[PDB]
């Protein structure tokens, strides 16, 4: 789940905060197809802020949540990991998974990830299909 004030794609390539995103609503697909989420749900508690060295805009979310990374050794295998896993593992793995954005470099490198000090809203769903969805910038996030 994510940090609310989290910016999504509709189908339509207009903008929606993540806590505005309600039952049935159609958000954008990393192949340009539809993605219709359900289960709204929303919390607060601590979350991870990920930092990237190039200059999007940090991600921010649950220990729970899934990232869609591209792991190496293509040159890259498409690995689905959960925040708790990813920051457990030893830097010296972590350097070899990446974040991307859908094509049409858009690998991005993870400078930071650290749990944050207080608390904060969140709001999470489901997605049907493959499960991805897009960030406005074109980050590709999972359910």
């Amino acid at each position: 789940c994510l940090q609310n004030g989290t910016r999504l794609l509709r189908a339509d390539g207009s903008e929606v905060l993540v806590e505005d995103v309600q039952e049935g609503d159609q958000l954008l697909g990393p192949d340009g197809t539809s993605r219709t989420a359900s289960k709204i749900v929303r919390g607060e508690e601590r979350l991870y802020r990920i930092k990237t060295h190039e200059g999007l805009e940090d991600l921010v979310c649950t220990h729970n949540h899934i990232l869609s990374m591209y792991k190496e050794r293509e040159s890259h295998e498409r690995v689905d990991v959960t925040v708790d896993d990813f920051v457990r593992l030893p830097q010296q793995e972590q350097q070899k998974y990446k974040l991307f954005r859908s094509t049409d470099a858009t690998l991005l490198h993870i400078n930071s990830i650290e749990l944050e000090e207080e608390p904060t809203k969140w709001s999470g769903f489901v997605v049907d299909k493959d499960s991805l969805y897009l960030r406005y910038d074109y980050l590709v996030l999972h359910n």
